[PDB]
């Protein structure tokens, strides 16, 4: 598979992965994420695990387990530090600790690397025997709920070195090494590959929507960060100069969100609000190229790899402006960054009145995708990390 990705690189970046691939051999690596199936860790993990093991690399990803309250106080944290909002009870964090003593019962951390994934296994670090231990952040950890933050920092405060997908998250109250590299899309991977019109075709008809009228699609969960309700008043505002546009909002399985989302939805049947299993990675592939406009207008986003994924597929992206968005999204470049559903929808209506300027923002979109954000640059900066931080351990 490697040797495929010369077309979108070139001879230099391969060869340079396969030197430090060389020097790596003798190491064992695991990571530890929360979820096997859905989400940007999981997609990305999907991609660049198998990527290292064909490059001879002893990879390994291991996922942790726990009962709903701990996926609730995951959530509760997961929030507190992007928002900086929200009271933690005291047991917050003794069913964390708790939970942190179980999975490191029930999983080997005898390895040269252990890559640690987002808040949910950052306590593992406690039971850390031999081998470099690097935390990767996937959120927004600039603003966060000091109390949260505090705990968390105890732990992060015990790796070799952290990794950020943007600079800006990089904290000055952290001693170790703090690497930025943002996540990447896999050009071949089912989720991003060319398809045929007939595939386009046949998926967009099967969920009921015209291939024939405009279609303006956000691909994320039913969650508050990806604020669906403001894509639907975003929607609503806009239709009123393109009546002939359609909305689809492209989720996977709170989700409290879905029914507010179908309420501020009501009295408009031209609003799509699907909900796909989490392994429909030709369905989204499909819809993003089905697209005239693609919006990912979060109020919080580590990354957000539909942004990339939008642009690689040639579409103008109107993302919100916080966190990796607007590393993706340049302004009047490769899509908008927006502050309210009001600015997003005079940049909706903007997008869709001017066919020449949407081409050349998705023209933009792919070659600043090229440039940045294709899973060979990731792989490539993820081997630096690892021979730099090893050599420091």
């Amino acid at each position: 598979m490697i040797e495929r990705y010369v077309e979108f690189v070139g001879e230099h970046e391969i060869d340079a992965i396969f030197k430090y691939a060389e020097k790596l051999k003798d190491l064992s690596i695991l990571h530890v994420n929360s979820t096997a199936a859905g989400g940007g860790v999981a997609e990305i993990l999907h991609r660049l695990v198998p990527l290292m093991r064909e490059l001879g690399l002893n990879a390994e990803w291991k996922v942790i387990r726990g009962s709903q309250d701990f996926f609730t106080v995951t959530k509760s944290f997961h929030n507190a530090l992007q928002t900086g909002k929200g009271e933690i009870p005291d047991e917050y964090f003794k069913i964390y600790d708790e939970w942190q003593e179980i999975n490191a019962g029930e999983i080997p951390l005898d390895y040269d690397v252990v890559f640690i994934h987002d808040p949910q296994p950052a306590g593992l670090v406690k039971y850390r025997k031999k081998g470099t231990w690097i935390w990767r952040c996937h959120i927004d950890i600039s603003n966060p709920h000091p109390k949260v933050w505090g705990f968390l920092r105890g732990y992060i405060s015990k790796y070799d070195g952290m990794i950020v997908s943007i600079p800006e998250f990089a904290r000055d109250d952290l001693d170790i090494p703090q690497i930025a590299i943002p996540p990447s899309i896999d050009p071949l991977s089912p989720k991003n590959m060319p398809l045929p019109q007939t595939t386009v075709d046949r998926i967009v008809d099967k969920f009921g929507v015209d291939r024939e009228r405009p279609i303006i699609l956000q691909v994320s969960r039913y969650d508050r960060a990806k604020d669906p309700v403001g894509v639907i008043e975003s929607f609503r505002l806009a239709k009123r100069h393109v009546p002939d546009a359609q909305l689809v909002y492209l989720g996977s399985p709170g989700e409290v969100v879905y029914r507010e989302t179908v309420e501020a939805a009501r009295g408009e049947k031209d609003v799509h609000l699907l909900m796909l299993p989490p392994n429909s990675h030709v369905e989204v592939n499909a819809f993003q190229r089905a697209a005239t406009v693609v919006m990912q207008k979060s109020i919080k986003e580590g990354f957000g790899l539909t942004v990339s994924e939008a642009l690689w597929k040639r579409k103008p992206v109107i993302g919100g402006n916080t966190g990796g968005i607007r590393i993706q999204v340049i302004n009047g470049v490769t899509g908008f960054l927006v502050d309210s559903p009001k600015a997003a929808a005079y940049y909706l209506v903007y997008l869709l009145k001017n066919k020449k300027v949407r081409e050349e923002m998705g023209e933009a979109g792919r070659d600043h995708v090229r440039r940045n954000f294709l899973i060979t640059q990731q792989l490539r900066r993820y081997l630096m990390a690892i021979l730099y931080l090893t050599k420091r351990h």
